[PDB]
C-alpha cells in the first residue's frame, strides 16, 4: 500500500490539469494521502479542475499576497481537516513573474515594482506559508517547494531566475525555523515541463525568437540528461515531491533535490 498513507497534505498551486501541482496532488492521492488544496483568484475554474482528481478534497482560497488570507489560513485548514488534527505535509507550487521581467523584454527594462511582485509571490511567499502552517504541522513532516535551477544565467527566464535564486536562499532559512518543529524543508528543482503556458510560448505566442529559445533549451536538456527528459511528462517530478513528503528522506532539509533527468550534472 501507499507511500503517503494516512498523511494530511496541503497542496497549493493548482490552476489547470497541466499544473505540476495537479500531478503532485494526483500522485499523492494515488499513494493514500488525504489532501487539502489551496487556490488563487480563479476559484470556480480551479474547483472544476480539482473535481478531475482521483479523490474529493476541500478547496480553500489563498492569495499569498493577502496578509488576511495568511493570518487566517491555519484556522481555516484546521476546520477542513478537523480539530485535533495536524498537517504532515505542505506543498508550495506557486510562481509568478510579470512578462516585463521574464520572456521577450530585455533584462534591464524590468521595472522594480514588477520584479518585487514576482519575488513576493515566488520566493517570500515560501517563508510566509511556512510561518502560517508550521504551528499546525506534525513532527516528521515535510515542506516542499518547486525550484528551477538558477545557479547559471539563461536567456528569457531573466528575473524569474533571480526569484528562484532568492527562493533557494529562503528555503535554507525556513529549514532553520522548520527544524524546531521536527519538520523538514526542501525544494525540488525540476526540469522544463510543458504547462499550458509553456506550450503557448513553444507555439509562438511570445514571438519566433522566444519559441526558438525554449525549443533549444528543451532539446539540449533531454540531450544532456543521461536518462533523457520528457517535457510532456510531469509524473517523475510529482513522484520526487511525494518522495520528499514521505518518511524515506528523513535526514534531508534546507536542501535541493533535482528532478531533471540528471541534466544539471552534465556540461554537454
Amino acid at each position: 500500500t501507499g507511500l503517503l498513507d494516512g498523511k494530511r497534505i496541503l497542496v497549493s498551486g493548482i490552476i489547470t490539469d497541466s499544473s505540476i501541482a495537479f500531478h503532485i496532488a494526483r500522485v499523492a492521492q494515488e499513494q493514500g494521502a488525504q489532501l487539502v488544496l489551496t487556490g488563487f483568484d480563479r476559484l470556480r475554474l480551479i474547483q472544476r479542475i480539482t473535481d478531475r482528481l482521483p479523490a474529493k478534497a476541500p478547496l480553500l482560497e489563498l492569495d499569498v499576497q493577502n496578509e488576511e488570507h495568511l493570518a487566517s489560513l491555519a484556522g481555516r485548514v484546521t476546520e477542513a481537516i478537523g480539530a485535533g488534527n495536524k498537517l504532515d505535509g505542505v506543498v508550495h507550487s506557486i510562481g509568478f513573474m510579470p512578462q516585463t521581467g521574464m520572456g521577450i523584454n530585455p533584462f534591464f527594462d524590468a521595472p522594480y515594482a514588477d520584479v518585487s511582485k514576482g519575488i513576493h509571490i515566488s520566493a517570500y511567499s515560501y517563508a510566509s506559508m511556512a510561518k502560517a502552517l508550521l504551528p499546525i504541522m506534525n513532527p516528521g513532516g515535510s515542506i516542499v517547494g518547486m525550484d528551477f535551477d538558477p545557479s547559471r544565467a539563461m536567456p528569457a527566464y531573466n528575473w524569474m531566475t533571480v526569484a528562484k535564486s532568492a527562493l533557494e536562499s529562503v528555503n535554507r532559512f525556513v529549514a532553520r525555523e522548520a527544524g524546531k518543529y521536527g519538520v523538514r524543508s526542501n525544494l525540488v528543482a525540476a526540469g522544463p515541463i510543458r504547462t499550458l503556458a509553456m506550450s503557448a510560448i513553444v507555439g509562438g505566442a511570445l514571438g519566433e525568437e522566444a519559441g526558438a529559445q525554449i525549443q533549444l533549451l528543451e532539446e539540449g536538456w533531454d540531450q544532456r540528461a543521461p536518462i533523457g527528459w520528457n517535457m510532456k511528462d510531469a509524473t517523475p517530478v510529482a513522484k520526487t515531491v511525494c518522495a520528499l513528503l514521505s518518511d524515506w528522506l528523513p535526514a534531508t532539509t534546507g536542501d535541493i533535490i533535482y528532478a531533471d533527468g540528471g541534466a544539471h550534472t552534465q556540461l554537454l
